[PDB]
């Protein structure tokens, strides 16, 4: 249990993460009409934009992408044993 696991990170950061992960889940909506707007960069920028609007605090993108991938693993455990 290194000192790094002492929750040195602010709780407002980890909180803003759930807000972006809660707002942007692994499912619910999948559309991107680029033919019209012609301006739609990586979705990772959408999750980072949220945390950036929280309080101008950090805005991790790789950490917010990894968190969304973890949610997909929870759905994979829905193997109906019948």
């Amino acid at each position: 249990m290194d000192n790094d696991a002492e929750g040195v990170w602010s709780p407002d950061i980890e909180q803003s993460f759930q807000e972006a992960l809660s707002i942007y889940p692994p499912c619910g909506r999948r559309k991107i009409i680029l033919s019209d707007e012609g301006k739609m960069y990586g979705r990772n920028e959408l999750i980072a934009r949220y945390i950036k609007l929280r309080t101008g605090k950090t805005r991790t993108r790789k950490q917010v992408s990894s968190h969304i991938q973890v949610l997909a693993r929870r759905k994979s455990r829905d193997l109906v044993p019948r």
